[PDB]
């Protein structure tokens, strides 16, 4: 998977166009020295007034920018001379619970939020394995955080016995967000 942004000569995506899948410090080399419109298909990108990523900055996100003034708010210039993909730092706490052991069968990915009822998300299956990619979680046998507790931390639990469960049943999970030291 690559980033992808298309710059056009004229407004409303007309004239010559050039697709960039990486950084370009001089957009004159694309044949589109000063773009009239920009289409972002996979980003986000940051464009600059001047070459080599200098001057005023414009953040481009997935969508249509049909004119020069659509992406910039203070016009000293209408120049767009360099572009690069933004390496976005967007952390999320992810835990994936599986029907069968060794991360097989039906699964349910939980991101960040607490889940007091697995059935409320259509997951009525047993939970035989868990992959904690990030975060500190507590799994429970029954809905509303009831029954036996299973502290699930970063790593692989290929069987339900690995997180101390007598049988493969988990119906609610909550994330531990706070720490006083």
């Amino acid at each position: 998977l690559n980033p992808k942004i298309i710059i056009f000569e004229q407004e409303n995506f007309q004239g010559h166009s050039h697709e960039l899948n990486g950084p370009c410090p001089n957009l004159k080399e694309t044949g589109v020295e000063k773009a009239g419109s920009v289409l972002v298909q996979a980003g986000p990108w940051v464009g600059y007034e001047q070459a080599n990523c200098k001057g005023e900055q414009f953040v481009f996100e997935k969508g249509e920018y049909p004119r020069w003034d659509s992406w910039t708010s203070s016009r000293r210039t209408d120049s767009l001379s360099s572009l690069r993909p933004i390496k976005v730092d967007s952390q999320e706490h992810k835990i994936i619970l599986y029907e069968n052991p060794n991360f097989t069968g039906k699964k349910m990915e939980i991101i960040d939020d607490d889940v007091p009822s697995f059935h409320a998300h259509g997951y009525q299956e047993k939970v035989s394995s868990v992959r904690v990619q990030s975060g500190t979680w507590v799994g429970y046998q029954y809905p509303g955080y009831r029954g036996l507790q299973y502290l699930l931390e970063k790593g692989d639990y290929k069987d339900s016995s690995d997180f101390g469960a007598p049988h493969p049943q988990v119906q609610s999970v909550r994330r531990i967000r706070d720490m006083q030291w």
